């Protein structure tokens, strides 16, 4: 009978009823903000700052595909000026968009297969939809793209790794710069940085792709027939200290459990966990579409920090406040399939940015599954996620709930019950409450459910179950010959508790 378990998700704390009041933005050494805030209101497309393009060429910012700076071989001519060029053509056949690419593009003339792209537009869309795509979307894509440097006035410097920096941006911006990056305009990006250009969304034999661009194109329609009016900030948090695990005298805190729902859906106004790549994004932009993709896609604008964002290190986190979901789907990999257009509700906050916190953080993948186990890789992933949740100066009550699931199961070999309670430990510690969602496994709920009642109906610590954590290692798993331990960690914890 029953779906969920533990506290109502109706108790949990969620944007933007619990949220402080903002700040005034303004620009600072540690945010960047590309509009003009005196003219940020409700309702209307931010104004662009500064009112004339400026250029940086570095490594320190994004090379923008309209840089005086951005050069191709003739004596030098201004590559901006081919694409302009290029672009400015009729599309009315998949080829013709393909040649276009290419010839800003040539060096990879050979290398880039629009197979992927051809079979959508040929062979997957109906010859009426195919028809709007040349006539309207696309062309309306090739005009938000070459508008860039009217759009886009102010360099955007990389999240490198260790900055703990923000930008905040218009989801018109935004636009401008995704449409680059379907036209794979984006110069010298083609090792410590995701992919951007979409040239891999094109290529080879594939099912999937061609639903990830009838998702994607569901966006580009919908931000070319009327520009979206609010702001989107990306935040790299790099931490220098760590809790001592074992000495946190924490209490846990609340725990919804459920089957039914997503993290998308369900999660409205929570902290919502990207089950993420170190590489943002994962295979959003080539092959790759579970969790994290699918959230890439339907939320599009949580593409862009691929532009910006440096390959995450052990500390770090990216947290996006503000990307609106224009999409629904079903499915995940070989079943997932566009649905239709999503009219996102969320309401705004005081900065235009739509109430939806997304933070991406990378678990490790273990080939080899006891390997989660050893101390120093749980450390690691409950210092990942705490990274994750804490947010420095925010009272507790101004947090919103957690919302995750199995961070790191699947592809990545992560044990579920294990990272759950790794989840809880973190959560606890950074003083939010957590709901989570098994994904239609209903054993795991009750199994999450009954361990977190009695742990907390014990009183046991962060702490207390650090160390038992511990126990379970050094008793079970550390001199442990076979590939899977003798015990069960749940039971474990059950037993060492129950015996003292
Ligand atoms: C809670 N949660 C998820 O676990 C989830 N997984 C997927 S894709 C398939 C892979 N997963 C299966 C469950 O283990 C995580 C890996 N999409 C999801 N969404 C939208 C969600 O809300």
């Amino acid at each position: 009978d029953k779906k969920w378990l533990g506290t109502p998700i109706e108790e949990m704390r969620r944007m933007p009823r619990c949220g402080i009041r903002l700040p005034l933005l303004r620009p600072s050494a540690n945010h960047t903000v590309t509009i003009r805030v005196d003219l940020l209101r409700a309702g209307e497309v931010p104004k662009p700052f500064p009112t004339h393009y400026k250029d940086l060429w570095d490594n320190k910012h994004v090379k923008m595909p309209c840089s005086e700076q951005n050069l191709y071989p003739v004596t030098a001519g201004s590559r901006w000026e081919l694409i302009q060029t290029a672009l400015l053509n009729k599309f009315t056949r998949p080829q013709n968009l393909k040649d276009a690419i290419l010839k800003y593009n040539v060096a990879y003339s050979k290398k880039w297969d629009f197979t992927a792209l051809i079979d959508f537009w040929d062979k997957v869309l109906e010859e009426a939809e195919a028809q709007h795509l040349y006539q309207s979307i696309l062309p309306d894509m090739v005009k938000i793209a070459l508008c860039l440097p009217n759009i886009c006035t102010q360099p955007i410097p990389l999240l490198a790794a260790a900055m703990n920096h923000s930008i905040t941006m218009s989801q018109e911006q935004i636009a401008s710069l995704l449409a680059n990056a379907f036209f794979c305009t984006f110069p010298r990006r083609n090792s410590s940085y995701p992919d951007i250009n979409f040239n891999r969304l094109f290529e080879g034999r594939s099912s999937r792709k061609p639903e990830k661009l009838k998702t994607l194109f569901c966006y580009f329609r919908r931000v070319t027939a009327a520009a979206p009016t609010g702001l989107v900030t990306f935040t790299r948090q790099s931490l220098e200290d760590f809790p001592e695990w074992e000495r946190c005298e924490k209490p846990l805190t609340r725990l919804h459990v459920t089957y039914e729902g997503t993290i998308e859906e369900n999660g409205q106004g929570m902290l919502q966990v990207d089950f993420a790549n170190r590489f943002v994004g994962g295979g959003v932009t080539s092959a790759g579409l579970v969790q994290e993709e699918i959230r890439f896609l339907i939320n599009p604008e949580l593409i862009i920090s691929r532009l910006f964002t440096e390959v995450l290190d052990h500390n770090e986190c990216l947290i996006i406040t503000g990307t609106e979901q224009y999409s629904e789907y079903t499915g995940y990999a070989e079943t997932y399939r566009w649905s239709r257009s999503h009219e996102d509700g969320s309401e705004r906050d005081d900065w235009q940015r739509r109430c939806t916190e997304i933070v991406a953080i990378d678990a490790l993948h273990f080939r080899r599954y006891l390997d989660q186990f050893v101390p120093e890789k749980m450390r690691r992933e409950l210092n990942k996620a705490y990274c994750g949740f804490l947010r420095p100066g925010v009272s507790s009550e101004n947090l919103s709930a957690v919302a995750t699931g199995n961070w790191g199961c699947g592809a990545f070999g992560g044990d579920a019950r294990l990272k759950a309670l790794i989840q809880i430990l973190a959560a606890a510690a950074a003083e939010r409450d957590v709901v989570y969602f098994t994904f239609g496994d209903s054993e795991l709920m009750r199994d999450i459910y009954s361990m977190h009642i009695f742990l907390t109906e014990r009183k046991l610590t962060v702490g207390d179950v650090y160390k038992l954590l511990l126990r379970y290692y050094n008793e079970e798993c550390r001199n442990c010959s076979t590939p899977g331990p003798d015990i069960k960690l749940y039971p474990f914890i059950y037993h060492a508790v129950e015996s003292c």
